[PDB]
Parts: structure tokens; sequence; C-alpha cells
């Protein structure tokens, strides 16, 4: 379709006021950064609830992906499905970001505002949607598409979801974290795709982003080792164009600047004595 232009949003949505808001809502920045990787057991049981809460927020948004429908209903539907199961969105006032999740269409990155912008017949949509109940977070995002996708967003879209779930499977203690984004990235080269460097995946706990970094490309540089009861996300962005990108002037949404489209995936995972536990369904 036509590149993308930002619309208008809709007035902030209220959460319960019983709902416990994360420490960071309202502040200039978020208390997060410096926490432990490996989470204690008690914490691994609230980020099962809430990784359950975020999976159903994405899943129930991303049943209303048609054409004709506006990010920002996609956005009233993953609040509503939070607030109804307890939980505070994430996203909600962290550094002031607007909404409930993050709607990015096309050739937007990440980060994308719902907003009156309408999805037409042939669009791709990541919907990323947080959950925080029990004082911890989880984190999950999809890419739908919208009526009669072309084969070459369907097949990065599809792509995307293999490397991803490639990755997912590498997790176990003892592993290098490392091995993430050369799996991510090995794949997606076959392809002629380029992997986003810039925005990464990260260790999840009781703070949205605890200081722990997972990149999707190959970076043999670090030296992390997965270690038993670690949580993390694997959320790769994978890029149809060059990794070149602009910043719209709400400060938030990425776009790339050749204008081709991308797709992502991501999950929040716990690291068992054994392997991986996907903990956002
Ligand atoms: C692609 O998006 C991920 C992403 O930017 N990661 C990079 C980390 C972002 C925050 C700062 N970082 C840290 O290491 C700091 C320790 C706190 C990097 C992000 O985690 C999304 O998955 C999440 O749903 C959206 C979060 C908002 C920021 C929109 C509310
Ligand atoms: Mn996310
Ligand atoms: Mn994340």
């Amino acid at each position: 379709r036509t590149a993308l232009s930002p619309g208008v949003l809709s007035p902030t949505r209220p959460v319960p006021n019983w709902i416990a808001r994360p420490e960071y809502v309202g502040k200039p920045a978020a208390q997060e950064g410096s926490e432990p990787w490996v989470q204690t057991p008690e914490v691994i049981e609230k980020m099962r609830v809430a990784g359950r809460i975020a999976a159903g927020a994405l899943a129930e948004a991303g049943k209303a992906v048609a054409p004709g429908v506006t990010t920002d209903e996609l956005d009233r539907i993953a609040h509503e499905y939070l607030v109804d199961n307890g939980a505070y969105p994430s996203t909600l006032g962290y550094k002031g970001f607007p909404k409930s999740c993050c709607t990015s269409l096309n050739e937007v990155i990440c980060h994308g505002i719902p907003d009156s912008t309408v999805i037409t017949d042939g669009d791709i949509v990541n919907i990323d949607v947080t959950a925080y109940i029990g004082g911890v977070h989880g984190d999950t995002n999809a890419t739908f598409p919208a009526g009669d996708v072309a084969d070459e967003h369907r097949l990065l879209v599809d792509r995307t979801r293999e490397a991803t779930m490639r990755a997912i499977n590498t997790v176990k203690p003892g592993r290098a974290l490392s091995v993430i984004g050369r799996v991510i990235e090995s794949y997606a080269n076959r392809f002629g795709y380029n992997v986003v460097r810039d925005f990464t995946g990260h260790g999840i706990g009781t703070t949205f982003h605890n200081g722990l970094v997972v990149l999707h490309y190959d970076q043999p540089a670090v030296e992390t080792i997965m270690q038993p009861g670690m949580t993390f996300t694997i959320e790769p962005m994978i890029n149809l164009g060059a990794l070149d990108y602009e910043i719209w002037d709400d400060g938030w949404t990425v776009v790339t600047k050749d204008r081709k489209w991308t797709a992502q995936f991501e999950h929040t995972l716990l690291v068992t004595d054994t392997g991986v536990e996907i903990l956002t369904c």
C-alpha cells in the first residue's frame, strides 16, 4: 500500500486502581538494568502467570486483525484483556508511552503506537503486549496477516517465526548466549534478509528490561553462558530491505528508511534445569 504516516491517538485508557502499577509509570525513566539474571523459584511461578496473561492478550488482539480494523482497536482489545485478568499493561506509561501495546504495520520495525490507522488488505501487523502482575512482567509479540498478503511478505513472516523458534530450541544450561543470534542470523541470511541490530531482546523478571541483552545477530564476543532460572526474551526483527531506519516525530515509531517491510516474533523464555520453557504459552 502507500508508506505509513501517523494517525490520531485516542485518549488514555483507564486501568482499575486496584491493579498495581509498575514503579516507572509517569516517571522519566525506569529503575531497571541491574537486577539478577537468575530468578527465584517464587518469581518464576509469578512469571508463568504474567506470561500466560500476556499471551492471551496477544491472541485476543490478533483475532481482530482484519482489513478495516484500526490499530487503536487492537489496543483496546489487548487492554481490556489485560485489565479483566488483573494485569497492568507494562508499556502504558513506560517513558511516557501512551498505549497498552505496540502495533507495528508493514515497514514499522517496532514500537508503533496504536492509533486511527486502518489496516487494509495485504498488510502485516506486529502486536506486542506485556503484562505486569504479581510484581513481574511477561512480554510476547507476533506478526499477523490481514487479508491476501503477497508471497514475499508471507514468507518473511513465516521465516521470522521459524528463526525465533530455532533460536528458542538452543536454550539450555551451559549454552553460550551468542548462539541465539548466530542461529537467527545464519538462517535469515539464507534468504537475503537483514537482522536488526539496534533493538534487542532482554532479560525480564521483576523489571521489564533487567540489563541482560540478547542479540539477534552473530556476535561471538558475548561471553555470557545460560544458567538455570534465567529468564529473557528472544524477539528478532527481520528486514526485507536495508537496516537503515528513521524515528517518527512521536519519538517511538521506528520505520525502515527504504520502506521495505519487516517482521517480528517474541517470547519470554525460562532456562530450565535441562532446556527451555516458553512462559508466553
Ligand atoms: C524491540 O522492542 C524491545 C526493545 O526495545 N528492547 C531493547 C530494550 C528496550 C528498553 C531499554 N533496554 C534495556 O536493555 C535497559 C535495561 C533497561 C533495551 C522491547 O522489549 C519490546 O519487546 C517491548 O514489548 C516494548 C517496550 C517499550 C520500550 C515500547 C515500552
Ligand atoms: Mn515485546
Ligand atoms: Mn521485549
